[PDB]
């Protein structure tokens, strides 16, 4: 289950959420957590990362494409271009690698969920209620089985915990 044969197409989702399920607001993530940034890099490095066009927009121009990973951006706009990366019009076109991490945002998590067999979640204990127009984490049905870590404490003074979910 843990090994990925090279002829397969494994799809995982990775996200960080507040306890309310908020993942994004106003084109940004409404907190910063260094431990989550390190965790995201550790999981995704060396693999293909797939993101929605609005998540590409949310990365500073100087930092994208993200290093050490093949960057794929989803857009329906025939004139949207992502310098340094590949833009495709569907998840089917994006999922050609043996191991793909979908890195957001809310629309693309919902789109990719039917094909995903792993989710890696960071939950931040920050009280941020859901507001209209927020991007939200996908909801996971009972086909998913999860492990929840104990609450840990960030150098930034926020509690956080990690979840790992899997399905067949
Ligand atoms: N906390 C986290 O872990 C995390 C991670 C990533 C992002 N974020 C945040 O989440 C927010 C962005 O999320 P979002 O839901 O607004 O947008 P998104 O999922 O990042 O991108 C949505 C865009 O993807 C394209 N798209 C969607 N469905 C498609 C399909 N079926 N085929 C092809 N292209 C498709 C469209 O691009 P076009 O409009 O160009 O057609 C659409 O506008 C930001 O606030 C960002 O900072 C948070
Ligand atoms: C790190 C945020 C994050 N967390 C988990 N758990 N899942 C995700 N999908 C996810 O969003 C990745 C795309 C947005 O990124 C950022 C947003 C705000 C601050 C920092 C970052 N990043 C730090 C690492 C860097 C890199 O890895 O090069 C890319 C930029």
């Amino acid at each position: 289950s843990g090994l990925v044969p090279r002829g397969s197409h494994m799809v995982g989702l990775i996200w960080a959420q507040a306890t309310s399920g908020v993942i994004g607001r106003g084109g940004d993530i409404p907190w910063r957590l260094p431990e989550d940034q390190a965790h995201f890099r550790e999981i995704t490095m060396g693999h293909t990362i797939v993101m929605g066009r609005r998540t590409w927009d949310s990365l500073p121009a100087k930092v994208r494409p993200l290093p050490g990973r093949r960057n794929v951006v989803l857009s329906r706009q025939a004139d949207f271009m992502a310098s340094g990366a590949e833009v495709v019009g569907s998840l089917e076109e994006a999922l050609t690698s043996p191991e793909t991490w979908v890195i957001g945002g809310g629309q693309v998590y919902a789109l990719a969920l039917p094909y995903a067999t792993r989710c890696e979640v960071t939950e931040v204990d920050i009280g941020l209620p859901r507001e209209a127009g927020d991007a939200l984490a996908p909801v996971l049905d009972e086909t998913w089985r999860g492990e929840t870590g104990e609450w840990r404490f960030s150098r930034s003074g926020l509690r956080y915990r990690l979840y790992s979910y899997h399905r067949s």
